[PDB]
Parts: structure tokens; C-alpha cells; sequence
């Protein structure tokens, strides 16, 4: 109970009551206290703050940032480039109410391994006068480390120059892990890597994979940052691929430290038509994600990219409450036919909730978000510091959620989708109907809408605690607490690894906002999980304990 | 208009009235709503947070800190030491409502220059097989940079190994200055000047040369606030060891208006256990922050400033009483009414400080991570829930005033820059407060002091309400922006010597804080410091 916690707690409790009675609609706020819709991050509504963003780190490292009275200059070393990444992540956090992500962590910091190598290559000609003017552009397969025991030539001062760069990058990544793990006040951070096939890129991947195995402190396991591995055929999946070595190392780390996660880049819906293996800027047309299971890929009025975009707001739905309210009728054809009428009126209600906040997030000032509306958003750099930022906000995304499929799969047929085949077919109808209605609203409201599988990181037992107080204790529904996740097989049901994958697989295509796959337990038991993610279309996956 | 600027505004607006109506006493609330006492940091009352502290960095840097789920290990390089210092100064800011100060900056960071130099030596023996096992304990006069154009043997490796340490320390100090200046969405101070070893001088020079280049495209920085410590026998006279750094500091202040100056002789900053050969002599030396705060003596402990600090302080309005005392014709009666109107308010302020002290106790050692574990004098002897009560008694409490010149014109008609009768009456209103502070310290069993408030959040609060109540009075309520504690008015044409002579005597009486302010080559700065030494000053600042 620090003073910082007691200050934000007061702020949170004095802002939500004002939001409900002065900033919402009588039609929408009616369902926000009736166990139908949960408006995420309601305490930050009066501040016109967006949720999360993928940082375009190339615009800050090349030309410095000038926020407030603090002015910086272009970086020239690995040490100063890694720190500026933390500064950007810790500064934009005070302007947005969600998480911060770095897409293409390998791509972004790759050039500054080269610059730090040229600095050493001219601090060794000072002691030893030599015209070493060719190591600037010398191709290097990778930067490796080995004993300097036996060498009597230029290589002994060449391999040593590589030898001291890895440690100067080794400490730079160890400081990155500790610095993002020391939350003093009261910071959610995520990094994705794996798709860069160069010497500079591969140096970053190994040196942060070996610092998440030793741990923080006296051997403790770190919690932040959240690390994600990007898997693509032809690069790092098959044994013949270039980065197969670094794929078989991340599975060893996950067997003792439970990181990183795995992102399936084939996925039949993560593909793009302007991705080439020879493009220096090919990282634009690749999917990146955060630890909150958020996807921002497509665009109805722009190019298909994820950099410099993000989420604006999202809300969660209670599909269990509708199903429980539909009991009593005997015939099964009418209970199911009444469920979809109770879902149409809440999807339309949710859609107006997002639009009413889109207008409020408009008419803002670019100076309310320093370092965001000047360097981080797509349409910035074309606005005076006060000119009503409106022509850059249309590229964001809006989300609609749901929770508790298994419980609503036992309120109409009696058995959930882990012990019945009739229960699995009805599960794809209660989801594919929601996906279709998002396209109608996006054309109607002139925006981007999507369907989300909510992480339930702040909604663990809010719905079931109040559902018990209304209807009672119903066997199999309100008798366990802790509603199951989006569509997962219940944790109290004995199921094998394979049978769990065949059931949760089809739903990932329908939900374009986010999804995950969880397995609870040698690295062989970890690679077999990733194999299940290729035999079917998965997208995201995680193994923990 | 940032969201973090609206959330904090909401928190303050919803927290202050609750403090007013459900946490104070009636006798103190009545005065706090009646332009007599202003309570500093009123919005942070319900959180049992203290104000400021001087960080003992040695315990953190020797054995690492474990706050929350983050665990750190002992440092081994200059970069890690500086980053750990920044982390400590940024973490404790979330547990206290005031500023953070680092005393003995050079003393604290000296050994890690040696550690980095040893690392460089052992890295340079790697390339060329040579037994350089004696440079670990080789005395060095100082670490200086020079060209390497022309030399050979076992000296261009052991002078260039020292020529790369200076760059590493230089970049470390530049990163420190820039990181303490970035506004994410923090008030910090560092004190240095008294260490005479090679490493301390290296650190002092490498930060003084960077507070001149500026931040960004050669722009003047604002943070951290830097303070220079001046002592006879070390860095004042031309014969002294650190005279060159003193002249360099004057040159930097001549164009960037930093650092300030702290007079260590002062007749009241002296200590009886300070020796020139003590490795721990920095304990018995005065340190200050940018908010004019002094924590030196102790009625129930040793005389030091490390690991101590302030708990709360409040400001008084002596102008209101003097304005209220007008109308009577004779001067003796008007003067005698003033001290009567002052005594009761002094007692009220003492009671308020004591009651807030009583509330601040009964806290938990787990409400201030790393503070009640590594940063206080009596910590490291408490279980994480043992209700700290035996470590809080070493803090301090503060009573302040504002507007001496205006109260000097409500009784006699002239302020203490145009009369000698008005200068004698200004040395009574402060000595009475000092005597009453000693009496209350004897009574309430605490430590109390008198302060000259910085007026960083009280600039025009009092004058508007006084104008609304009494009217417009020529010379009193006609100028806006009440003068500072005891300074000569800015609208009076005065030289520097006369201002120094007028303002000098008050610094001994005010043991909480004070400053001497001058508005414009290092010749002028040297003259200001000479004026400070000629009388007893303690603290001074020159800036345009
Ligand atoms: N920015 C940071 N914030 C918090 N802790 C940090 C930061 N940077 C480094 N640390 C931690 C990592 C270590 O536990 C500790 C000391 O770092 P360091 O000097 O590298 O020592 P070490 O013993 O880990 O190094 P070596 O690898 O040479 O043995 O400080
Ligand atoms: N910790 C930090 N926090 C914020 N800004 C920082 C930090 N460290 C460095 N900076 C800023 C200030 C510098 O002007 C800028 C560039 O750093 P740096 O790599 O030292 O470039 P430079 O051009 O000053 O170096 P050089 O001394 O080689 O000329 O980064
Ligand atoms: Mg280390
Ligand atoms: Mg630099």
C-alpha cells in the first residue's frame, strides 16, 4: 500500500461515477450495470487517451525527440539506442491507458550493433597504428564468442573486436530486462522477434534469450517483458531453414522459465501480398501482437500494416447471462432461436458505444499527447501543434468481446464442447454470427470493427459473482466460480493435449481481435505444442504451469 | 493536458477537502482557512508519506536492493552505479511527496571509477600477454585526457587505458543529466565539492564540463539542481587543492546559471568530529537540496544529515497580523500587539506539526519499499510489519514565514532598505520565533526549526485575499507578488553590498533554510561568493 497506489485508487473512484452520468448514453449505460457489457478502462474516459500502439522506433533513433523541455539527439551506440527504447516506452505509457509493444525488435536495433562495432574498430587502431578501413563494410555471417587462445595476426585483433561487442550488447540486453522488470510506482511491455536473418539481428536474439534463462537477481524468474516468438515457414520452422538454431533454443528456455510465447505467421489470415525476402522494409507486412491478445492488421482505407497503429477501445459481452435467461422453454428449437435475438440487440448497442467514444477522442490537441501525435502515429508530422487532430484517428480499431462459452453451452443443450459433438457445432454458430455483424457495422459507421477473445485479466469473477445473486446456484453453471475463458475446454475436465487442440482450433479464424491457446504441464514436450499449431490454424499459443 | 496531468488534478481535488474535514483539528483548520497558516503538501496527508531524504547510496550499491518482484545484485561498473542511483532517486519519489538529494556524490561514486579502470586494464592485458598486476594499487594524481600522438612502451597502453575511462565516465554523466531532465508525465539535487581524491575530481570535472554544453542543440538544462560546497582548507584560497574546480564552477555559472554555492564555515555548519584524514568524514558535513532544507543537529542523536530528512512544514502570514494592527496611533502599542498576535499562531503551528507526526507513526515498513529497508537511520532491524515507531523520532519539523518587508511597512512606514530603525525591528520578529521553536522542541519531545519558504506554490495566494478583505494600501497591497522571506524589494534600486549587508544577519536565526539572491564573466560570481564569506551567509544564488 504505497502512497502512489492510494493516489490512483482515489482517482479511479472519483472518475467512474462522473463517466456514467455525464459521458455515456441512456441506452448503453443501461447495459453497463445490467451484467451485459463491461466498458474496459472506464476510469480513463474523460482523458481522450487511446489504448495501445506499436512504436515506430526508426523515427526517434534517426531524428531525436523533443518533448517538454528535454531535447535529445540521434543515437550512436547500442547502449544509447536500447535506453532510448525504454524512454519511449516509459513516456508514452503516461499518455495511454494500455500496453506498449515493440514490433520487429530484431529489425529496429540491428543497425546499432554495426555502429558499435565500428567504434571499437577504430579504438584498436589507436594503440596499433594500422589502416583498418575495410572492416566497416566487411560481411559477417554472425558475431560469435570463443577463447582468444592461439592467434598471431590481424584476426586476433579482429575476432577480439567482435568479442568485446557481444558483451557490450550482452549487458545492454540484461539492463533491458531488469529495467522493464523494476516497476517502482503503482508498465506492461512486449517484444516480438525471430524474422530477421542477418548477423546484427541474430546477435540480439541470442543475447536476450540467454538473459531470460539466467533470470533476475539470484536466479529468480523474471515477469516482464513479455516475449513472443514469430514462426514462419522458410525462415525458422523447418530444419533446413536459416534460423532453426534459434527456434530450438527458445524451447529450452520455455521448459524452465516459461517464456517466450509463439506466434504462427502462416495462419491463413496473417498473410500479405507485398512481402518479399529481399525487402529491407519487409517487417511492415507482418503481424505483431502484445500480451493483451490484440491484433491490428487489415485496413479498409489504407495499407495492410500494423506499425504506428493500435486499439482505441474495446468492451466485453456476457453471453452466459442470455443463455441462462433462455431456460425454461422445453423445445430446443425455440431456446436456440431466442438466443440469437438477444445477441443482435446487444451487438448493435455495443457498436454505438464505440462510435460515441470515437467522436470524443477526436477534436483533441496533438499537444495533449507529446511524442505520440508528433512521431508515433501514422498521419502525424502534417499537423500544427493545435490543429484539431481528426485526419489521423480513422486508422484505429474498435473491438467487441465475449466470455464463457462452455457455461452458455450448458444452458441450452446440457453438455459442453468437450464431451459432445452436437455441442461443438452450436459453438461455431454462436461465434460466426458475431463476425458477420462486425462487417455490417464497419460499413455503417465508417470505421474498423472486430471480435475479441478477452484476456480476462481484470474480469475474473465479476460476472459470476452477480449471476449467483440473481438466479441462484445452478448445477454445472454457477457452482464452480471463475467462468471459463473465451472458448477453452474447462480446466476441471480431463482432456488430452490433442483433443484440446482439435476443439479450440476453428475459432481462431473467426476472432480477428485476439486469441490464445493454453496448455498446462524436457523441451520435446514444448515443440509438440507448436506442431499442433501448424496442423491446424492457430495464430497464438502459450505453454505454462 | 496529458492524462497523467488530469488524473493527478482529480486526485488532489478529491483528497484535499477530505483532509480538511476529517483529518485535522478545529483550531488548526480555522487558521488554515483564515490566511494565517498554509499547509504544504495538503493533498498527500492521508498517505503517511514523509517529505525528503538524503540517500545513503553505499548500502544499495554494496548489497543490491530487492523491492517488489525485482531483485538486483551488487554493481561493478560506473554505468551500473549511475543507473542504480537514478533508479533509487526515481523509486523513492513514488513514496514521498518532496524532492530527492544525493550528498557526497563524489564520495559515493569514487570507487567505481577505480573498478572500471581495473576492468580496462584487465581487458588490455588480454590482447597483449603482459603481467600488469601492479596497476591495481598504483596511486594516480588524477585522470586527465591528452593526445596520444607520440609515445612508446608500457605507457601508451596504461595511459590510453586511462584515456578511455574518462570517456566512459563522461557519457555516464551526460546520460545522468539527460535522464534527470526528461519529463515522462521529479525534483532532484546533487551536492559535491569536498572530495580531493583523483576519482572524485574526475567525476566533478566530467559533470561540470557537461552542465556547460547543454541538453540537445545546446539548450540550458533545468535539472538536476547542482550545489557547490565551499570550505577553507580545501577549495577556497588559491593555495587550496580544489581551487581550479571552483573557478570552473564560476565560469559555468557565468553563462548557464548553475551551480549554486553552499558556505560550509558559516559559524553554524561546523562539527567537532570532522578530520581531514577520515574516509567517512562526509558524515559530519552539511548538505542541502533545492528547496532550502537543512537537517543537521539532533537533540537525541549524533549530528549528521545522511539518512534523515523532513516530515512536514507549514508557512505563516506575518503580513496579515501587521496589517490588522494598524489604526492605533502610538507605535509602542502597535509593536507590542504584534508579538501577542504571533505567539498563539506559533503554538497552533507546533500543535499541528505534532498531530501530523502522531498520525504519521503506526505505519508499516511495507508501505515504503526500500525506504524503511535501506534508506533510513534505524531500519534494517524491523520485521516487515513491525509498526515503525522507533526510527521516526530522528526527523524534523518546520515553521516558516513570508513577507517581511510588507509587515515592516504597516507599523513604521519604511522597509529595511531605506531605514535603520526598520532594520532593528526585523531582527526581533525572527529571534522570538527561534526562542519559541526551542521551547516547543523541549516541550513536545521532537525537533523543530524555522524556515524561509521557497514560495514556489504560494506566490500570490495571500495578496489577493488581503486585497479583497482590507482594500488597496499604497506600499502594501499595490504591487502583487509579495516579496520573499526577508529580501529587499525588487522595486528598490540597491547595489550588491548594501543588499548583502542588510540580508546577512538573518541566516543564523533561520535554521531550516535561507538563500541570497542576486540578479545581473566569473568576476561577478567571485564577488558574490566573497560577499557570502565576508558575513555569515550559508547559501547563495546568482542568476538573471
Ligand atoms: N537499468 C537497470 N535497472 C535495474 N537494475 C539494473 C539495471 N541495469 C542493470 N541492473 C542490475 C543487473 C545486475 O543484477 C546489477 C549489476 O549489474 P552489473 O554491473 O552488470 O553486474 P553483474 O554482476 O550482473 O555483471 P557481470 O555479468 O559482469 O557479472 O544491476
Ligand atoms: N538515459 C538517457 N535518458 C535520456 N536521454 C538520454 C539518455 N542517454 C542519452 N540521452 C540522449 C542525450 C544525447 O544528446 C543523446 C545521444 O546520446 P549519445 O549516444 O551520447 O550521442 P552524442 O552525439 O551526444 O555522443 P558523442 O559524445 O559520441 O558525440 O541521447
Ligand atoms: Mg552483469
Ligand atoms: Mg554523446
Amino acid at each position: 500500500d504505497t502512497p502512489a497506489g492510494m493516489m490512483m485508487k482515489f482517482a479511479s473512484e472519483t472518475t467512474k461515477p462522473f463517466v456514467d452520468d455525464y459521458l455515456l448514453s441512456e441506452d448503453v449505460r443501461d447495459a453497463v450495470m445490467h451484467n451485459y457489457i463491461h466498458i474496459h478502462d472506464k476510469d480513463y474516459y474523460p482523458t481522450k487517451s487511446l489504448t495501445c500502439v506499436q512504436h515506430p522506433l526508426d523515427v526517434i533513433l534517426n531524428h531525436g525527440f523533443t518533448a517538454g523541455h528535454g531535447s535529445s539527439r540521434p543515437a550512436k551506440r547500442i547502449e544509447t539506442a536500447a535506453v532510448l527504447a525504454c524512454i519511449s516506452l516509459e513516456t508514452c505509457q503516461n499518455e495511454m491507458h494500455g500496453g506498449q509493444a515493440i514490433p520487429a525488435f530484431d529489425f529496429y536495433l540491428a543497425p546499432y550493433v554495426r555502429m558499435s562495432y565500428q567504434e571499437e574498430v577504430k579504438n584498436l587502431e589507436k594503440l596499433t597504428g594500422e589502416d583498418l578501413s575495410n572492416l566497416y563494410d566487411a560481411p559477417i555471417d554472425d558475431y560469435i564468442e570463443k577463447p582468444l587462445d592461439g592467434l598471431q595476426g590481424r584476426e586476433r585483433l579482429e575476432q577480439h573486436a567482435i568479442n568485446k561487442t557481444v558483451n557490450r550488447v550482452h549487458q545492454a540486453m540484461e539492463a533491458f530486462i531488469h529495467n522493464m522488470n523494476t516497476i517502482h510506482s503503482r508498465v506492461f511491455s512486449s517484444i516480438n522477434y525471430g524474422t530477421d536473418t542477418s548477423a546484427e539481428g541474430r546477435c540480439i536474439m541470442r543475447e536476450i534469450l540467454q538473459s531470460t534463462y539466467q533470470g533476475v537477481g539470484n536466479g529468480e524468474t523474471a515477469i516482464f517483458p513479455i516475449q513472443i516468438w514469430k514462426k514462419k515457414r522458410g525462415v525458422n520452422y523447418l530444419p533446413e531453414d536459416r534460423n532453426y538454431d534459434l527456434y530450438k533454443l527458445a524451447c529450452k528456455v520455455t521448459a524452465r522459465r516459461f517464456f517466450p510465447n509463439f506466434l504462427n505467421l502462416d495462419a491463413t489470415f496473417n498473410q500479405n501480398e507485398k512481402w518479399r525476402a529481399d525487402d529491407p522494409e519487409r517487417y511492415k507486412w507482418e503481424i505483431a501482437t502484445m500480451g493483451c491478445r490484440t491484433r491490428v492488421f487489415e485496413d479498409r482505407w489504407g495499407e495492410k500494416t500494423s506499425i504506428a497503429r493500435g486499439n482505441l477501445s474495446f468492451s466485453t459481452i456476457n453471453i452466459v447471462k442470455l443463455a441462462i435467461e433462455c431456460m425454461g422453454i422445453e423445445n430446443e428449437k425455440q431456446r436456440i432461436d431466442m438466443f440469437f435475438a438477444k445477441l443482435d440487440n446487444i451487438l448493435d448497442i455495443t457498436a454505438k458505444q464505440l462510435d460515441e467514444r470515437f467522436q470524443f477522442q477526436k477534436t483533441a490537441m496533438a499537444k495533449q499527447f507529446p511524442l505520440l501525435m508528433k512521431y508515433l502515429w501514422v498521419g502525424a508530422e502534417n499537423l500544427k501543434p493545435e490543429e484539431t487532430i481528426e485526419s489521423v484517428i480513422n486508422h484505429g480499431t474498435l473491438g467487441i468481446g465475449f466470455i464463457g462459452l462452455a457455461e452458455c453451452l450448458v444452458a441450452l443443450i446440457g453438455k459442453h464442447h468437450g464431451e459432445s459433438e452436437k455441442a461443438q457445432e452450436l459453438g461455431l454458430k454462436i461465434i460466426t454470427y458475431m463476425r458477420d455483424r462486425a462487417n455490417e457495422f464497419s460499413e455503417q459507421y465508417h470505421h474498423n470493427y472486430s471480435i475479441l477473445a478477452t484476456p480476462a485479466e481484470g474480469l475474473s469473477g465479476k460476472f459470476t459473482k452477480k449471476d449467483r445473486k440473481q438466479f441462484g446456484v445452478i448445477p454445472g453453471v454457477t457452482d464452480r466460480d471463475y467462468y471459463t475463458n473465451s472458448n477453452h475446454v474447462p480446466v476441471y475436465y480431463k482432456c488430452t493435449a490433442l483433443k484440446k487442440a482439435q476443439i479450440e482450433a476453428p475459432y481462431h479464424d473467426l476472432t480477428r481481435g485476439g486469441h490464445i491457446f493454453y496448455v498446462e504441464i524436457n523441451p520435446s514436450v514444448i515443440e509438440s505444442v507448436v506442431d499442433m499449431m501448424d496442423k491446424y490454424n492457430m495464430g497464438y499459443g502459450s505453454v505454462n504451469h
